[PDB]
């Protein structure tokens, strides 16, 4: 590394990749306001909060978790152009507090 | 992969592991006031900054860089009761500005 690397690091640091926990919450923060799918949950996080990234291993662990707990449920969806149903996600219910705070925790984490 | 986990991450968040770029400035901030050595730099960081770890790998990648650029020099000092000597690192020259500037960067980092 050269000295232009060290400086070009304090202004443009690499983003923080969410932990499994950050994912489970970040997802709920998204699905409580809308329906979404895998790859979309990763770009949405990035474009709207560039100091962060979400891999695929983590996003999936998080998703699995939110399924065996019936918090989130998935389904298929058609997309004009390619005969391939996309797996969507939504909140498993209308009123849910066990997931209200989880998503509420993300919001806090973003604060400041 | 359970809820206690997600409720444990926020209480006990994993510490941050400095990068070479970070490690350098940190090691530089320390080597300004007083002289020091390898195991001490990381022992002093960890104890006074519980959310920061400095791997031996990175720390040494840092130290090399600093010597390869001739900003830090090293001598050999005996340790009372330990037949085995200890390598000590010190600001190379007298009045240096490349160090000062780089130390400040760390000094600020804390905040962001």
């Amino acid at each position: 590394m050269d000295f232009e690397d060290i400086y070009r690091f304090f202004q443009d640091p690499p983003p923080h990749y969410l932990s499994k926990e950050l994912a489970v919450c970040y997802v709920l923060a998204v699905l409580r306001h809308e329906d979404s799918y895998g790859t979309e949950l990763i770009q949405h996080l990035e474009t709207h909060w560039p100091n962060y990234r979400l891999s695929d291993t983590v996003l999936y662990t998080a998703l699995k978790f939110l399924e065996d707990e019936q918090i989130i449920s998935g389904y298929w969806k058609k997309v004009e152009g390619r005969g391939r149903p996309r797996r969507m996600y939504q909140l498993a219910q209308a009123n849910d507090d066990r997931s209200r705070d989880l998503a509420q925790l993300w919001e806090r984490y973003l604060s400041s």
